């Protein structure tokens, strides 16, 4: 059956002159930037390609859940496959441009859960320009061709809903290290410090290098070895994990790729289980650090520290040049721009913000 078996990563020049064999989707998305990926379909994509997107093709946002990119119903899901001729006719080939992390190995993951036959590019839509693949522009008023048959699964395979993960499962989580061991304050996208008890930390940054202006994958062995430092050769019992499910394809696709089996995917993840479990989460984080944080603005992690050398902090919502030791620590903790409501093991609650740059007169 499949195209290529035991693969679901490809390179450029495993497919430059067998295009057309494939259904081709963009599944540019950035977390941060509005509207990108329409915006960047448009200005150029890979010739023939068609367009997923992360936020509502690949994941419907529900009301009553914190998750930030959860599963979309199957039926909804299939509708918009088979409305696009993603029906098992050609394999889908899947890119975006961050190296399969951030759309393309969901979509893979998505597809292949259903039994359909995708894969993904080595190196993204950066490695096609600077392959030499044939581009276009706007919006193409040509053919999608519209499917009018099924012949795959009607449910998404081998995922865990949050309570159907066994309360011993081996997880992994595929946030960068400083979400990963976020003590009382989050960094990025996340609402809430830590990972879920138990979590083996697999960076997923960490298989990938940035050759030419966007990344690739490292080589075989490296990712491999990457790998490893979360085992101790057949992982399908694990269930991979991340902020909301996207990276955490990856994870799960090279995985698979090398041949080491195909672990669970728990699409919530942290976005979903913080929430869910949002109080026992946050008495053990004022147990453990004597504090936790809820950001009252986005974080601001690479911007410059607090420093009450030169800077005065607004305090419960006034400039406060008098500052109590308690008040001082938690600011060791944030940074310029940055306002959060700080709960101390005492029962004090305070809110600090800190100015956007220096602002002390002397
Ligand atoms: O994509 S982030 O939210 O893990
Ligand atoms: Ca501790």
């Amino acid at each position: 059956a499949p195209k290529h078996p035991g693969k679901v990563f490809l390179d450029p020049s495993e497919v430059a002159d067998h295009l057309a064999e494939y259904r081709i989707v963009d599944c540019r998305y950035s977390l941060k930037i509005k509207d990108h990926g329409s915006i960047q379909y448009a200005k150029e994509h890979v010739k023939s390609a068609i367009r997923a997107d992360v936020d509502t093709n690949l994941s419907k946002l529900v009301p009553t859940s914190t998750a930030r990119h959860p599963l979309p119903p199957c039926a909804e899901f299939i509708d918009w496959c088979m409305a696009n001729g993603m029906a098992g006719e050609l394999p889908v080939l899947c890119y975006d441009d961050e190296c399969g992390a951030m759309g393309g190995c969901r979509l893979w993951w998505m597809l292949n859960s259903l039994g359909a036959d995708a894969y993904v590019i080595n190196g993204g839509f950066q490695a096609c320009k600077a392959a030499g693949l044939e581009m276009e522009s706007g919006e193409p008023s040509s053919l999608p061709r519209p499917a009018t048959h099924w012949p795959f699964k009607t449910a998404f395979q081998h995922h865990y809903l949050v309570d159907e993960i066994p309360p011993q499962a081996i997880i992994t989580d595929a946030r960068s290290a400083d979400r990963f061991a976020s003590t009382v304050r989050p960094y990025a996208a996340d609402k809430m410090p830590g990972h879920i008890e138990g979590a083996r930390n697999l960076p997923y940054t960490s298989h990938l290098v940035t050759r030419g202006d966007g990344k690739v994958l490292r080589s075989e062995e490296e990712i491999r070895h990457n790998i490893m430092t979360v085992v101790q050769a057949d992982l399908s019992s694990f269930v991979f994990s991340c902020g909301s499910g996207v990276t955490a394809c990856i994870n799960i696709a090279l995985v698979h790729h090398l041949g080491l089996g195909h672990p669970y995917l728990y699409c919530g993840s942290w976005s979903e289980y913080s929430g869910l479990f949002r109080p026992p989460i946050m008495r053990s984080i004022i147990d453990d650090y004597g504090m936790c944080m809820q950001m009252q603005t986005p974080s601001l992690g690479d911007n410059p520290k607090a420093n009450l050398d030169t800077m005065t902090l607004k305090v419960d919502g006034a400039p406060c040049e008098r500052p109590d030791a308690e008040v001082q620590s938690a600011a060791t903790h944030l940074h310029a721009g940055e306002a959060a409501t700080v709960y101390f093991k005492s029962g004090r609650v305070v809110t600090i913000e800190v100015p956007v740059v220096p602002n002390l007169e002397a």
